[PDB]
């Protein structure tokens, strides 16, 4: 049967866009692009869109689980916050597509062990003052999940021991770090 099966993921994914318009309120910015829930839906539509580095400055891409949307006001959001990447301009060039892509794969590979039901989703944003790339997480008080996909992380992207990223929690976005590895 490992002939002619799709592979199923452990949840099915649906991937956002929002493309900046100031003729519209943020929410109605967001659109979600379509669902997939197998490796091979996956790359279908990977292979289909735009890399990030070629989006116009102001886009958004996000990868959430089905039925969580991509916005602090979610209920698997509400309390829960997002280790922050953040690139400079030249990054932009090096690694925003290869960061996004692995990033990408940690979601839909479950890449967290017993805390990737922790994971809500990603987003990259595309802007012209630099770059960012975050993972979502659904309650930025488990210490114990936050600071290890923090860790996990950090480490699937091959990040220098140098460098230190850190959580914010979405409410204090929405109006420092919490946690930091």
């Amino acid at each position: 049967p490992e002939h002619y099966i799709k592979h199923p993921l452990q949840n099915r994914w649906a991937l956002w866009f929002f493309k900046n318009d100031k003729s519209k309120t943020w929410q109605a910015n967001l659109r979600l692009i379509s669902k997939f829930d197998t490796v091979e839906d996956f790359w279908a539509l990977y292979n289909h869109i735009q890399l990030s580095s070629n989006l116009m400055p102001g886009c958004d891409y996000s990868l959430f689980k089905d039925g969580i949307e991509p916005m602090w006001e979610d209920e698997k959001n509400k309390r829960g916050g997002r280790w922050l990447i953040t690139l400079n301009k030249q990054q932009r060039r090096s690694d925003l597509d290869r960061f996004w892509l692995e990033t990408l794969l940690c979601l839909i590979g479950e890449s967290f062990d017993d805390y990737s039901d922790d994971v809500c989703g990603a987003v990259v944003n595309v802007r012209a003052k630099g770059d960012k790339i975050a993972i979502w997480t659904t309650e930025c008080e488990n210490r114990d999940a936050v600071t290890h996909i923090g860790r996990v992380y950090k480490e699937r992207l091959g990040l220098p021991p140098k460098i230190v990223i850190g959580y914010q929690s979405h409410a204090d976005t929405a109006t420092k770090n919490r946690f930091v590895v």
